[PDB]
DNA sequence: TGTGGGCGTGGCACAGGTAAAAAGGGCA
DNA sequence: TGCCCTTTTTACCTGTGCCACGCCCACA
């Protein structure tokens, strides 16, 4: 009868309990070979595989990951602690990196700025602006062995192999689907509770979504970009510019086998098929 | 009294970008 | 091997195709 160390919701008998972490070990997919640890990504599990196989290395013991240095290990293990010992001297803000700090003093005089010469952004370090102007530059050095597109990390690269693979290994322990990643698996599981955590400020309407919330207030907010050069109708989608210039031209697309009828869109094609059903 | 389609948008599983967190590593 | 900048990995953001609604209307 305790609160679950992912969630906290309060889960009352000690076998209810347990029943309901059953649900959460989708979202960790790569387990280690030897102890069975479990990590989100397989980046995670490399760090604390480590500790099975380099003898000098530092492993925190809250969560399993291992490092090469132990001034490495005490500056991770604030991210459990809460710590912050990285105060700014002008005003006193406290962070939990030396990096971070490093960026905020640049909103105080006096600290040595790095600044682009294309946009208005300015960096801490050298090494910040060099990758940022990558943006610029178009630059995409790891290469999908497969699609030849490029990307500005290899973790992008292997991102993206997920259009290259299909494989799909975050499960639902509810329904059984899995997922790409687990921040969609994470918010279908959100539908499956009716937790939609992002609220409308203007309709009152929630979404499960980051993205479906902000596609919404594209209504009362009149982002409509996507003009047409003919007669002037903004739109929300770049589909439905799509949609409507078959308008124009007449075209039809979509048409149905059985009545030879012809449809602009796909979801009428879908809808009216549902006769033959 | 009914059908059914344009249609503007909701649900969803998703890619690929930049901003940021977090781990790495040269100097000494 | 810690300081502190570098480099990598992740979180946050924006835009997407496909399907499904449910409202509005000409017109069986
Ligand atoms: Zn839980
Ligand atoms: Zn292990
Ligand atoms: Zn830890
Ligand atoms: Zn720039
Ligand atoms: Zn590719
Ligand atoms: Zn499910
Ligand atoms: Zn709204
Ligand atoms: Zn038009
Ligand atoms: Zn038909």
């Amino acid at each position: 009868p305790h609160k679950c160390k992912e969630c906290g919701k309060a889960f009352h008998t000690p076998s209810q309990l347990s029943h309901h972490q059953k649900l959460h070990v989708g979202e960790k997919p790569y387990k280690c070979q030897e102890c069975g640890k479990a990590f989100p990504s397989n980046a995670q599990l490399s760090l604390h595989h480590r500790v099975h196989t380099d003898e000098k290395c530092f492993e925190c013991k809250e969560c399993g990951k291992a490092f090469m240095r132990p001034s490495h290990l005490l500056r991770h293990q604030r991210i459990h602690t809460g710590e912050k010992p990285h105060k700014c001297k002008e005003c006193g803000k406290a962070f939990r990196y030396d990096t971070q700090l490093s960026l905020h003093l640049l909103t105080h005089a006096g600290a040595r700025r790095f600044e682009c010469k294309d946009c208005d952004k300015v960096y801490s370090c050298a090494s910040q602006l060099a990758l940022h102007q990558m943006s610029h530059t178009g630059e995409k050095p790891h290469k999908c062995k497969e699609c030849g597109k490029g990307f500005i990390s290899d973790s992008h690269l292997l991102r993206h192999q997920s259009v290259h693979t299909g494989e799909t290994p975050y499960k639902c322990k509810e329904c059984g689907k899995g997922f790409r990643r687990g921040s969609e698996l994470a918010r279908h599981q959100r539908a499956h509770s009716g937790d939609k955590p992002y609220k409308c400020k203007e309709c009152g309407k929630s979404f499960t979504c980051t993205t479906e919330l902000f596609r919404h207030q594209k209504v009362h907010t009149g982002d409509r970009p996507h003009k047409c050069k003919e007669c002037g109708k903004a739109f929300i989608r770049r589909s439905e510019l799509t949609h409507h210039e078959r308008s124009h031209s007449g075209e039809k697309p979509y048409e149905c086998k059985e009545c030879g009828k012809t449809f602009g869109r796909g979801s009428e094609l879908s809808r009216h098929q549902k006769i033959h059903t």
